[PDB]
Formats: C-alpha cells, structure tokens, sequence
C-alpha cells in the first residue's frame, strides 16, 4: 500500500517548523487519494500525479528545506504505487487483432503469416487495415528512385575509376534529384487538390506517373484492382473509413509520411498506435507468428551450443518442415542440428493432430488501463507487437508524444520547404532551426530529426525510431512513470520499460520473415549496393 497521511507527516517531520501551505497541499491530497477506493484506475493515476506535482512544487519553492529528502522518497513510493495501480487492476482486451498494409499489393507470405493468426483465434476479429486511395505510392516511390538511379550512374558516365566518384558522391547527388523529384510530385499534388478536390491520392499519382514516367494508367489501373481485391478478400479494414482517425490530429501525419515522403513505415507506425487507442486488441506486424505452445518442444533440451535465438528459429523451422502449414519456409537452422534432435523434433510433431497442438491462442487477455503493452528484442523495446485495451492511458501518451514530435520537427521543416529551394539549401535552412531550437533535454532527438529529408534514401539514418517508433513509446512510459507529458530524454532502464513486456508466450518474433526484415542501410551495404548498380549499368 502506499504511505499514509500519518506516515508522510512522520517522514517528512522537522522539529521545530511549521507546516507551510504547500505542505498540507500535499497531505490533503495524499489523505483524499486513500478515499477513492471507488473510483476508476485513471482517477486514481490522475491523483497520484497531482500529488507528485504537488510535492515538486514544494521542493522547488523552498529549496534548502529539511523535508526535502523524505518528499523524495515519497515520489519513489508515488511512482511503485502507480506500478501497483497498473498490475492489480486489469481489464479485458477487446479481442481485435490489427495488421497494417498500406501503399501497394500485399504479398503471399504475409496472408500465410496472419492465416496463423486467424487459425489459432477464431474468436478474435482481424482487421488488416490499408489505405484504398494509395496503393501506388510504394510504386511511385520505386520508380522515382529508379530513376533517380539512372540519371546518377550517367552522370558519372566516363570517369568510373576516379577515386573522388565514390558511393558517397553517388548517394548525395542521387539524394538531390530524389528531392527534386519528391518536391516536383508534391507540388503537383497540391495543385491538383486544389484545382480538383474530388480526386483522390492514386488518380493523382497515376497520371503523374503517366505523365512524367510513361507508365501505362491501363496497367496501374489493373494493379489497383488487383490490390484491392487481394486486401478485401484478406480482412481490409480501409483507413478510410476510419473516422475517428482521419478528424483526429494524427491522420495529417499519416498523409506527410504517406504522399509527401512516401515513408510507408513511418505512417504504418503513425496509424498502428491510433488503431490501437481508439479500436483496442493487439497490433502485430505481418512478419510476427503465434507464440508456439510452451510444453510442445519440453522434451527436447536447447543444445548449448546454439544460441536461444538460433533455438527459436529451429522450433518454427521444424514445425514448418513436418507440417507444411507455410510452403518454403526456411530450414537452414534446423538442418545444423545433429540426426538425433533433428528426430526428436520430426516425432514430437508426428505425435500431434491438430494446429491447436503448435501454436497457443491468445485467449481471454487483460491488461490495466493504463498501459499499452510492447514486444521485446535483445535490441530493447519494439512495436512489432502492441497490447492495450481500448482507449488506455498509455495509447494517449504515445499519440501525444508522436504528435509532439511531428511538431517540433514540422515547425523548423516547413518554413525551409515553403521556399522552393534545393535540397542542400532547403537542409541547410532546416537543420539551423533544428539545431536553434536544441538544449539539453532533446538534444539527441534533434540530432537525429536533422536527416528527415534522407530518411530511406541514404545509409545510416534513424529518425522514424525517435519520431515515431519505439522512442516515442519508451518517452510516453517516462511521462506516465514520471507524472508528466512531454518526456524528450530518456533515463528509464530495461527493468522499468520491462514493467510493459507482451509475455513471451504471446508473440513468436525469431521468424524466418523478420529476420529478413532485420537488415539495415548500414553503409556497408551502401557500397556494395553502388558496386551492383555500376555492375548492373555498365
Ligand atoms: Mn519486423
């Protein structure tokens, strides 16, 4: 239980001294908390925080005071209290599950991923959301790089073994007609909702792309309907009728990321969480499995000579190899196992019937208002995988904190684009308010907002992390366990974040699909990505 009136005044006792105004804020507040056994987990989080707020006012406005040091142990027991607050008061999680395919046509491993899903949860609905005014964006950004490609590669021309034409001059000139072209499609873009507010995103794009491009409208007219049709026959939940997200203040977001930068992760990341807070259930991304019945694999101990992770993919690739649920998953793991294991395997799952016997189901799940739960790798936090029941506080604090940055990155962003300059100007106007706008408490954040313009086109960039991935969940924890909103700096550890883990039990991330899409821009590859476009253009 947390400390009572009573128990404070003795902690926070000095001899001799008065009890000032703030002072009996704070245990007047303390003593209403403890009579609110009967209201909501919110309302109580709610008094708790203006109980932390109170004591910091106090701390801040008489700051030598000798009560200081028992107030602060006193935050320590607000913020344990709210961890109790949140693990004893649980409720159902609406029994949704939430993937996200946006841009262009869904491929065939991910339907057989999410069949997974849906074999085992036939009491969950699934809503594969996707956007049906732009399923070309993922097409319109292909081949303007493409594009972009060719016009580098000949501009290098003769001189191929100058020194001085390495990958990085290849990238950053290749980056300026990208922005060039970028800018040139937005500007279309916004005259023609202008001129014609009717139109939607993919007429727009089509005839762009017939213009400027000579692609056919015939053959992306076939590709649209071919799209459309797949999604719709595999649970398409179109954003578009989503309203409570598009007249929320996120879904402006969701249309930079989408047309503007043509970022689909970034707004797949944009429309995942407000999904999340406004529906309830479970978000998972398409490369994310069942979690594998605990006692299937008892029998069979882990080798010490293969890592956990290696483990994992072996169960999943045996599984796959005996019972074919995925054609052509991988068996590259579990083929390094000895003849003996590899046997253990092929009869334990000789020995089961059933799908249900494989893979566990997610049940009757609950979790605390306040919270939104997260997946874990050895990397930290990742939203890969997402639980919170509908509307909770933490789905709040990560649209605020999303939003917030979009705000702080919008703000120094767009003055430098409204003026129709390159991309080294436009960047260069951008990054002085960027950093302008720096101190200490998001320093780190700004130095990574600086390579917006480049996120996806050039090696080793991480703003979508901080702007809308994994960082702003960790932030919104910070601002839940600290009382506030707004966190820019992040002090918290993996033993509080873990205070917000999807059991493992639920979610089977070591997937043959994931680690596929593991793979970073990590300028290695950047070069060697340059040596196969000379290889494959001279
Ligand atoms: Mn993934």
């Amino acid at each position: 239980s947390l400390v009572n009136r009573k128990q404070l005044e003795k902690m926070a006792n000095v001899r001799f001294r008065t009890q000032e105004d703030e002072y009996v804020a704070i245990l007047d507040a303390l003593e209403e908390y403890h009579n609110m056994s009967e209201n909501t987990v919110v309302e109580k989080y709610l008094k708790l925080k203006d109980i932390n707020s109170l004591t910091d006012i106090y701390i801040d406005t008489y700051k030598k005071s000798g009560r200081n040091k028992a107030l602060k142990k006193f935050k320590e027991y607000l913020v344990t209290e709210v961890l109790e607050l949140k693990n004893n008061n649980l409720t159902p999680v609406e029994k949704n599950l939430h993937f996200v395919w946006i841009g262009g046509q869904i491929n065939d491993t991910a339907i057989n991923y999410i069949n997974q899903w849906k074999d085992v949860n036939s009491d969950y609905n699934v809503n594969v959301f996707y956007d049906s005014n732009a399923f070309l964006i993922n097409t319109l950004k292909k081949t303007v790089v493409e594009s972009a490609i060719n016009d580098t590669l000949e501009s290098f021309r003769e001189n191929l073994n100058d020194p001085r034409f390495d990958y990085n001059k290849f990238f950053r000139k290749r980056m300026e007609i990208i922005y060039d072209k970028q800018k040139n499609f937005i500007n279309y873009y916004k005259a023609q909702r202008e001129e014609n507010p009717e139109l939607i995103i993919d007429d727009i794009v089509k005839t762009y792309l017939s213009n400027e491009y000579s692609k056919e409208i015939d053959e992306l007219n076939t590709y649209i309907e071919e799209s459309l049709n797949k999604i719709t026959q595999n649970s398409g939940n179109d954003v578009r009728n989503f309203e409570e997200f598009k007249n929320g203040e996120s879904f402006n977001l969701y249309e930079q990321e989408l047309v503007e930068r043509w970022n689909l992760a970034a707004a797949s990341d944009i429309l995942r969480i407000s999904a999340l807070k406004e529906i309830g259930g479970m978000y998972l991304d398409v490369d994310m499995l069942p979690g594998i019945q605990p006692d299937l694999f008892e029998s069979i101990e882990k080798p010490s000579s293969v890592t956990v992770d290696f483990w994992e993919m072996t169960k999943l690739e045996a599984i796959m190899k005996y019972k074919e649920y995925i054609p052509e998953y991988t068996s590259e793991h579990f083929d390094m196992l000895d003849e003996e294991v590899q046997s253990s395997f092929e009869s334990v799952l000789a020995s089961k019937s059933d799908k249900s016997e494989i893979f566990s189901s997610l049940g009757d799940m609950e979790a605390s208002p306040l919270e939104v739960k997260i997946a874990f790798n050895s990397k930290g936090i990742i939203n890969q995988g997402l639980i919170s029941v509908k509307d909770s506080y933490c789905s709040n604090l990560i649209v605020k904190q999303i939003e917030n940055r979009y705000k702080i990155l919008n703000n120094s962003l767009n003055p430098a684009i409204s003026e129709d300059n390159d991309f080294n100007t436009t960047t260069n106007t951008f990054i002085d308010s960027i950093m302008a706008e720096a101190n200490a408490d998001n320093g780190r954040f700004m130095m990574e907002l600086g390579k917006y313009l480049r996120v996806g086109f050039f090696p080793d960039v991480k703003t979508t992390i901080n702007l809308s991935g994994p960082e702003a969940y960790a932030a919104a924890y910070q601002d839940l366990l600290m009382f506030k909103e707004g966190s820019m700096n992040i002090h918290l550890i993996e033993a509080d974040l873990r205070n917000f883990e999807i059991s493992k039990t639920n979610i089977s991330q070591s997937t043959e699909q994931e680690m596929a899409s593991l793979w970073s821009f990590d300028d290695a590859r950047a070069k060697a990505q340059f040596e196969e476009y000379k290889r494959n253009y001279f």
